[PDB]
This record gives structure tokens, C-alpha cells and sequence, in this order.
């Protein structure tokens, strides 16, 4: 009996975890051993291969093969996938970043609209959900706009023109795709989370499709936000008529660990799992990748790690452990 | 003198381990060291690559190399396998749990009954035992079948009809090969195993091979039942016409051990062994693994570990220590 047994008994639609397949993760046994666990794992997310630069290397060059790979190891562990991600100001190839000739509202507008309407039309199905735009919105002011090529080139209407778009895909194609806004730091009531509400609340008033919004949850332990908090932001979300999901959660100690720290952890891991858990369209939760080995958070937090439900004190290709975090999640489920 | 060299004294057919191989542990040259020792092993399970995924990885497509490497090792230190397992509900390959069509009971019953009995048939008297049904009962309500893929779809049948067709292997090859059922929380008594007992008793009835009830012994240190539980619960196997043995040996703790805790697992190791030197027909003592770096305990149980009668305080590839614990085994032989 595992999270994602816990998680569906509570009604979610699964417990899932990021991976980043395709890649080294594929060689390491003991890592796939338990990524294939439905017991655990009824959802997952791809860490990297269905972003924009993967997806279209080249403008109008479309790459399906490494999705389509993930999305096979997926299907044959009777994962339900939420895409990620469709538009987004990071990791984005040179053409867009540094073109010859510079972008218009006009042509990086349809640049948006191909990129949203192929990917969601292509992939139809195989998703359970799109995020369709990621992280729109800024840490300062907290309430604002981001200023990124999307933002600066086309305006704010470039988030409601992605849904849009992606909307002309899933209809045009009998789909039952969900469409997705995705943020961090929008976990806790404030600015930036109110933001994303009055998002949501646009994109309503215009009759544009917006099904969830995925709050990312990437935490440091002892600062994550209450159970309560979380409960009451989640509602906040979910009373506009949309499904909300904890889409990226880790938990993030000061290296190196302590008795401490890791008692925190525990905590954090369980609060924000019981907030799903006690909210009613909160659909899931999905960790973001559940082994510290292939972990992105040494690398985008420095001085920080052993964020995730197991390590392995040997290192890749070798056996994993279960940290007491694991126990959280699933007395959070269980309670 | 070694466990191996005192079981077989007191008139077991063997001390022995699971491990893990072909994997990881080659590698360890002082893990070897110790497994490729007949003093304490001269019996061994292979703790994945005869199970369902591995041996039959598409249908009626059968991989037997992983399996054949592992007897050849265990044949190298004259140890006898107890070959495992046949029908179990977990681990089974994409073509059997995420299927183009749906199972019926006829396309399923022809998947078991050829996997056991091709397999049964193909290693032959390389295996000592097989274990044909691996925990087919519940834990919730104690005494009732588990719900899986083979109980769904075929029913309760499916356990006498495992046996059924291992036995129509042995009789077509004339093997020696031993038929055994194998589960956990069966190792004292309760309803689930009175619930194996009426599984061996049905069997019997309808004059279907079953040789053996193998007992895994999983426990944690201090919740071990004595010595004295064991002795009855084994005898209420026996009792029977058939032989059992303690098939997956090991104690965990609750991390770190301390003095009491340690205590606690010498004592427990030493019930469990000291019940099967106690039972005529308890035929042999497996640990499930026996050195802690390898264990299986840490990757399912946060916390817990500390399980088997050797470690490596430096890590893999640096030499065992020798616990506390062995010596309470070799004490009870
Ligand atoms: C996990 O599942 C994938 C997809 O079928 C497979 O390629 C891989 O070998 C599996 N790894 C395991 C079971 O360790
Ligand atoms: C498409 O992606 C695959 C793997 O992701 C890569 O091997 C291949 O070269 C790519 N083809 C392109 C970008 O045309
Ligand atoms: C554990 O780490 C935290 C974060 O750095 C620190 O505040 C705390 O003092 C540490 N506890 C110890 C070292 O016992
Ligand atoms: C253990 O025995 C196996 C089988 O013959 C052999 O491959 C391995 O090298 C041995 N290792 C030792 C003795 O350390
Ligand atoms: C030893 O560990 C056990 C199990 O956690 C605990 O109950 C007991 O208090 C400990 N005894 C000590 C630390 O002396």
C-alpha cells in the first residue's frame, strides 16, 4: 500500500512524481524499480522533454520522439501525465532568445499560437493535462506581469491567447485534455497568488477554457506555508469553478541535514499533502521527482538539498532509501 | 564451522540466504567472499530474476539466461536453491497487468498453467523446491484470499490449479522437485495461517501434490513471536504430511540499534532458528539476505534497517563485520 493507493482511496486522481526521462534515470534500476510502482506513483510529469526547445528545436521543426518515449513509459505503468509545459520564459532555444530579425506582437504572436495549437493537437489524449502557461507572473511587484519575450512582445493578452488557442486544439480534435496556469510561490494567500485568481477570473469572464491551476510547491523546509494556509488558499482557487493540483512539491533542507531540519521536512511534506487532501478538487499530488540523486535542487538552489521521499547514500545505480518524508505523504493521505 | 555446517549437523538439509544476483552484490568482493562460503550458505533463494517478469518477459516468450546464471553460481558452493516464485500478484510484466485486450478466465488460466508448468519443466531438478503460489492470502480480512489479477479473474482455483499443473510437470520429467506454498504473517497462529493450513488440507484432499509451507519470517525486532509460537504453529503445518521452512529470515530495528534493540534481535533470531531445530520437519533456515548494505529493509521502511547477521560499517566494497546476531543463530543450532 503505497501514496498513490492513499491518494486515490482519498478520491485524487493520483500521487505522482516528475521524472526526467528520457535520460539517465533510465539506467539506474533501482530508480525505475519505483518510478514503475503504481503503488506509489499513478501520475507523472516529464522534468524536461516536452518544453519548448525540445519540443521545437527550430522554428516551424517540430520534435515528438523523446515525448512520445516518455509518454510510453508512462502509458505502461498506467500513469496519467500532465504535460508540461507549453509557454514559459525560460529554457527557450536561440531562435526565440536571439532571432536575426526581431520579433513583432504579430509574429511572435503566431510563433504562440503554432507552438500551443501543434503540441496540444499532436499529443491529444496522452495528456491528462497541458500546462499551458507557466510562471506568468512576477516575485516584484508580487502582483504584476513578468517581463519576459512573451510579456514584453505581445502583452498581457499572450496568456489568455495561449489558452485560447490551446482551447482551438482540444476542440478541433474531440479532446479531453485539461488546460492548466502553473506558478510558484501563488501556494499561500498574497500578491502574487491573488494574481493568479484574477487570472483565472479573466480568462472565465472571456468564456477562454482554464480547467486547474498547479501551485508548484517547491518549499524550504520550516518555511512552507501551514496546512491551514494551504487550506484556505486552495479554496480560494477552487470557488472560482476550477480544479487546483500540487504539481512540483519538494521540500528543501540547508545542507547538511540535521535531527532538526529533517523533523521539519516531515512536516512540510505532510501539511502540504493533508491541504490536498482536504480540499475537494485539489485532484493530486506530484513531487518533483522523488530520488535526491536527480534532483534539480542542488543545482537551481545553492547550498541546499535532500529535498526529496528518498536518497541514495551510494549514489546512482545503487539502492534507495526511504526517508521518514515518504511516511508523511502517506499519513497525510491516511489521516 | 559456520551456520551451514551446523544446520546440516542438526539434520537440515540446510543455513542458507537470498540474495540478490545477478546484480549489484557481484561486484562486492567481500559480499562474495561470504555467500560463495559453504560453511554458512549451503542453501540459496534468487531474490528476483526467477520471478514472473524475468522469466517470461513477453507471452510465451521465455527468458531463462538471468535464472541460469544464478544456478550456476549457487551449483559453484554445492548449495541447494530454492527456486522463486511461479504465480505471485505483484511484478508482472506490461503484457500482463497493461494488456491490449482484457484477460477472461480461459486466456488467463492458460497463461499460469503454461508458466508454470514450462518453467517447472525447463530447470527441472536444478531447483530443490519451487515456490508455485507466493502469498495468496490477505492480511484484511486476515483469513480471506488477496485480491489480484489471478484471484479476480480465475478465482480461488487458481492456487490448486498452480499446484495442479507444477505437479504435471514433475510427473512428465519424473522430477524430485519439491512443491511448496510460501506467504508471510503465517508464522504464528491466527486466521491467516489456519487460513494455509486449509489451503495444504484441500490440496491434500484432492490429491494434489504439495509438499511444503514455507514460512518467510520477516519480523521486527521484539515483535518476533517466541520461540514457543513458532514451535506450535510449525507443528500445526506438520501435522499435516508436509515439511516447512523458514524461507526469509531477517530482524529489523528501528534505527540506530541500541543496546537493548541489538539484544532484542539476537534473542529473535535465535527463537526462530531454535523453533526449526526444535520441528523433525522444518527442513532449513533461509535469512533474506544477510549482509544490512544490501538489505531490502531501507528502501520499504523509512527508519528501519539493521536487519541481517552481517554489515559493512565502511559501505560496499569494504569487509563485513560479523553481528551479534549470527552468533545467536549458530547458538540455537
Ligand atoms: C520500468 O518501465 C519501463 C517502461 O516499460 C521499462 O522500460 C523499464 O525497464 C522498467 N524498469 C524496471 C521495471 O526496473
Ligand atoms: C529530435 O530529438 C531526438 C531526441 O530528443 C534527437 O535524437 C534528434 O536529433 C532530434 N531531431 C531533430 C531536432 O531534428
Ligand atoms: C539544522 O539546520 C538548520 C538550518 O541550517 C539550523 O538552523 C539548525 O541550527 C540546525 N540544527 C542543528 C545543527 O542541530
Ligand atoms: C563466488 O563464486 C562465483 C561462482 O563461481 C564466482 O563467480 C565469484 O568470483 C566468487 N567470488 C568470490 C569467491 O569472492
Ligand atoms: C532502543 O530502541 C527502541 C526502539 O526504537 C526504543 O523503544 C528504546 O527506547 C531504545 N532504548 C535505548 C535508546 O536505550
Amino acid at each position: 500500500w503505497g501514496l498513490n493507493n492513499a491518494a486515490r482511496a482519498d478520491g485524487k486522481l493520483w500521487f505522482g512524481t516528475a521524472a526526467d526521462i528520457p535520460g539517465l534515470e533510465q539506467d539506474d534500476r533501482y530508480y525505475m524499480k519505483e518510478y514503475n510502482n503504481t503503488h506509489d506513483f499513478g501520475g507523472t510529469t516529464p522534468a524536461n522533454i516536452m518544453k519548448f526547445m525540445f519540443t521545437e528545436p527550430e522554428q516551424n521543426v517540430f520534435n515528438f520522439t523523446g515525448a512520445q518515449e516518455f509518454l510510453d513509459i508512462a502509458f505502461a505503468s498506467h500513469k496519467l501525465v500532465r504535460c508540461h509545459n507549453l509557454i514559459w520564459q525560460s529554457e527557450l532555444p536561440t531562435w526565440v532568445t536571439n532571432p536575426t530579425t526581431n520579433w513583432t506582437n504579430e509574429t511572435l504572436s503566431k510563433v504562440l499560437q503554432n507552438h500551443v495549437y501543434t503540441l496540444v493537437s499532436h499529443f491529444g489524449d496522452q495528456c491528462y493535462s497541458w500546462d499551458v502557461v507557466n510562471e506568468a507572473l512576477s516575485d516584484d511587484p508580487a502582483g504584476s506581469y513578468q517581463n519576459n519575450i512573451w510579456f514584453d512582445t505581445i502583452g498581457p493578452e499572450y496568456v489568455a491567447m495561449a489558452f485560447e488557442y490551446a482551447e482551438k486544439a482540444v476542440k478541433d480534435h474531440k479532446l479531453n485534455v485539461k488546460l492548466y496556469y502553473n506558478d510558484y510561490n501563488i501556494e499561500y494567500p498574497g500578491p502574487k497568488s491573488t494574481a493568479a485568481q484574477n487570472i483565472v477570473k479573466e480568462l472565465k469572464a472571456r468564456n477562454i477554457q482554464i480547467d486547474g491551476v498547479g501551485l508548484e510547491s517547491h518549499f524550504i523546509a520550516g518555511e512552507t506555508p501551514s496546512q491551514a494556509t494551504q487550506i484556505t488558499n486552495m479554496a480560494d482557487f477552487t470557488s472560482l469553478d476550477i480544479d487546483v493540483a500540487v504539481t512540483e512539491l519538494d521540500v528543501r533542507l540547508y545542507l547538511p541535514p540535521n535531527a532538526t531540519s529533517e523533523a521539519q521536512q516531515v512536516a512540510d511534506y505532510y501539511a502540504t499533502v493533508a491541504a490536498c487532501a482536504a480540499t475537494e478538487r485539489c485532484i493530486g499530488i506530484t513531487v518533483w521527482d522523488f530520488d535526491d540523486t536527480y534532483s534539480w535542487v542542488p543545482s537551481t538552489f545553492a547550498g541546499q538539498g535532500y529535498a526529496d521521499l528518498f536518497f541514495q547514500p551510494d549514489g546512482p545505480n545503487t539502492p534507495l532509501v526511504k526517508k521518514a518524508a515518504y511516511d508523511g505523504c502517506l499519513q497525510a493521505l491516511q489521516h
